[PDB]
Formats: structure tokens, sequence, C-alpha cells
């Protein structure tokens, strides 16, 4: 659309090296925040975790189906589903931290459930510490995913 030079293996293999080679340099309380911003469609595309993340989240292209999936849903089970996905951050696996960050993306997209729920995950991501697990795993997450998501 706008942005991308080739094939999505290539942008992939390219973002996750930029990560690696860049992580080190941000802080951690302003990648939280940038992890707050994607979650509400204010994307700082300039934090190469952020653009991973576009990237990936552009690659699954789900968004209409989660759409409507999240709106049959009542306030119960997106309780359900925040406080499951959350505990993600404080883990050690990669593969379902990203999961986490993109589930609570669609779930932000519900102008209803982002009124009553989007302080409480700006309030709580302030707190995550995931610099490590990003680290250890996102080139391998990187495979993961074009081998799961592309061809």
């Amino acid at each position: 659309v706008l942005g991308y030079v080739s094939d999505m293996h290539t942008e992939l293999a390219s973002i996750s090296q930029l990560v690696i080679a860049k992580i080190e340099t941000i802080d951690n309380d302003i990648l939280n925040k940038d992890i707050v911003n994607f979650i509400m469609c204010r994307s700082n595309l300039d934090n190469p975790f952020i653009s991973f993340l576009d990237t990936v989240y552009t690659i699954i292209d789900q968004e209409n189906y989660q759409t409507e999936l999240i709106n049959s849903l009542d306030d119960n089970e997106i309780i359900d589903c925040i406080v499951n996905k959350f505990m993600s951050f404080y883990k050690d696996n990669l593969e379902n931290i990203v999961d986490a960050i993109i589930t609570l993306k669609y779930i932000m997209n519900n102008p209803d459930f982002k009124t009553t729920y989007a302080e409480v995950l700006g309030s709580r991501i302030a707190d995550i510490d995931i610099k490590q697990v990003i680290r250890e795993n996102i080139l391998q997450l990187s495979n993961d995913i074009r081998e799961r998501y592309l061809g």
C-alpha cells in the first residue's frame, strides 16, 4: 500500500533484524507507550518493534473477521479475553505476547470496548518489561510467522 519495497518474506526478515539491532536504544517506558499507542491505532512506525507488529497485523489480515467476532461477544467474554491475553506479558513466550497485543488492538477497534477498557489497558501495559523476551525470540518468531502465513 504505502512503504513495502518487496515481498513479506523480505519485510519480516529485514524488520526483525532491525528490532534486534535497535531494541537496546529504546527506553522501556518509551517502548511500552509505543505498544499502547499501536493498540489504540496511533502507531509510531519509527519504532522497529511497532513496525514489526504492524507488518504482522497486515500479514494476518483478519481485521474484518475479528471485528465481527468481537461484536458478538458480551462484556464477560471480553473481560475473560483481556485477562487471559494480559498474562502473556508476564511470561517468556513472544508469540503469545504478539498475539496479545494484536488481540488487544482488535478489541480497541470496537468503540464500546475502547471506551470501557482503554484506560486500564494503558495503565497496566506501563508496568510490563518485555525487552528480553523480544531479544531472545524475535528472529525465530519472524521465521514461524513466515512459515504459518506466507507462501
